[PDB]
């Protein structure tokens, strides 16, 4: 991948692997989360961020200061083919003291056409502490000149009421979904939501649409359950929260259209 | 990735991504099992085998047969870091009646050393009753002309008796370890055998062999119980068995070496 012509936004193909699709031998949609993560990461390298660590600006590592994702919506309208190149498209923009925002278009390498789209807002916490931050003046000036300023945009979730119409509980993480800092991958909690989809569902329809709050870490020795009530095109009401009746993980919603 | 100049061997690049590392920033033996299987898959299409399915020859799909894993082992020197370009080369050779090999080797493909170096067995079995079958003339007759025909190879283990040393019990398949055909991926098997090793082994040593046997297959709805014991460099002694004590399903060794 590389950075464009201006330098504000970055792009990347992938050829879709045979592990990474599911019955349909289309990419899942964990895949493409994955992919939207890399080109994320390749673009932070690009623009000069570190090439061993997950993107922090000078004064962000000064304040054990980290960039944690709080909401990410995706909307696939096509998913690749085993083997077919898909081209992602990313760029961030400032979201002023709240945060920051990094967005994505995803494209068929060969028709050009717009495939899928996503958004995320992310916010500043310290590491050590999980206590937000409002993003100063000097971490915003850190990052402004790798943004475009002016608009460019791709484009609340109720709690899930007991009792849950679907579960699936006991989920935990095994090492492939740790990150290089041994904290859960963000996709890790996008795999969860979906286990209580009804089978029938993933077999007889595909995933539209996406929405997910990020509202605490699942930690390593950290035991999850995945609650989804049908609120309908098929849509649903998700809710992660840690075992025990503990606190919540996740909320989101998705909607899924009949397979043709 | 493509064929070499003789039409008998294939080689593919892999730039490593950044969540296919693990607390070192280098690929992870799970990451590396994965480029396994992708460059072998993207092999068998190089030479006409299926865009769509895991390769078959015309016979085999006539007899409704697969090839399956029966025993993989892998030793890796150096494990690639982080946005690291891997090169791995593979082949096949026929095992007679017995099934077929596929070997393949690792490089740096910067430095061209040999970074890695794995070997497996496959068996053919009806895809149905899951019963072994040989390989018949007319499946090798398919199959021989895409193998060097001289040798060229890149290079018991027993069942763990109670009490097991570690354990990591109650380990399910989530549809992301799920493949194309709705199976547990292979390389989700290793990830089980090592949820049994020690965290701080993980954390002060790197795996340099594994060595898995596959009995059986975990079902979807099936849970998996890993078993480790110490039989020492570090070395263990690894069982999978289904909840329950249930039938076998892969047993293994694994070979780690202090960090430097
Ligand atoms: C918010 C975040 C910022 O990344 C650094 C960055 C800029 F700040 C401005 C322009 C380009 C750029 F890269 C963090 C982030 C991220 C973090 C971890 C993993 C994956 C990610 F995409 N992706 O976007
Ligand atoms: C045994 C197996 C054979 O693949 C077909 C094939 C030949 F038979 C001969 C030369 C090249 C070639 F490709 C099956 C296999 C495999 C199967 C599923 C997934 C991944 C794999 F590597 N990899 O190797």
């Amino acid at each position: 991948g590389s950075l464009t012509e201006d330098g504000l936004s970055y792009k990347e193909k992938f050829v879709v692997r045979s592990y990474e699709v599911g019955s349909n031998k289309t990419a899942t949609v964990e895949t493409i989360a994955n992919l939207l993560q890399e080109v994320g990461c390749n673009h932070a390298q690009s623009v000069g961020f570190s090439t061993d660590g997950f993107a922090t600006t000078t004064t962000m590592r000064k304040l054990h200061l980290i960039w944690v994702t709080a909401r990410m919506h995706i909307e696939i309208y096509k998913y690749p083919a085993w083997g077919d190149v898909v081209e992602i498209e990313t760029w961030c923009q400032s979201e002023g003291r709240i945060g920051t925002r990094r967005d994505w278009i995803l494209k068929d390498s060969v028709t050009g056409e717009v495939t899928g789209r996503a958004t995320s807002k992310w916010v500043m916490m310290n590491q050590d502490t999980r206590r937000l931050q409002k993003v100063s003046d000097d971490v915003r000036d850190e990052y402004l000149v790798f943004c475009p300023q002016e608009p460019r945009l791709a484009f609340k979730i109720p709690k899930l009421e007991d009792p849950a119409q679907y579960s699936m509980i006991g989920l935990k993480p095994r090492r492939a979904d740790l990150d290089m800092n041994q904290h859960v991958n963000n996709v890790t909690y996008i795999g969860w939501v979906l286990e209580s989809i009804p089978q029938e569902i993933v077999d007889t329809h595909e995933l539209q649409v996406i929405t997910l709050d990020y509202r605490r870490e699942c930690q390593q020795d950290d035991v999850v359950d995945s609650l989804t009530t049908t609120t309908s095109d098929s849509q649903f009401l998700h809710l992660l929260r840690l075992s025990g009746d503990g606190q919540e993980i996740n909320r989101g919603t998705t909607l899924w259209r009949k397979k043709p």
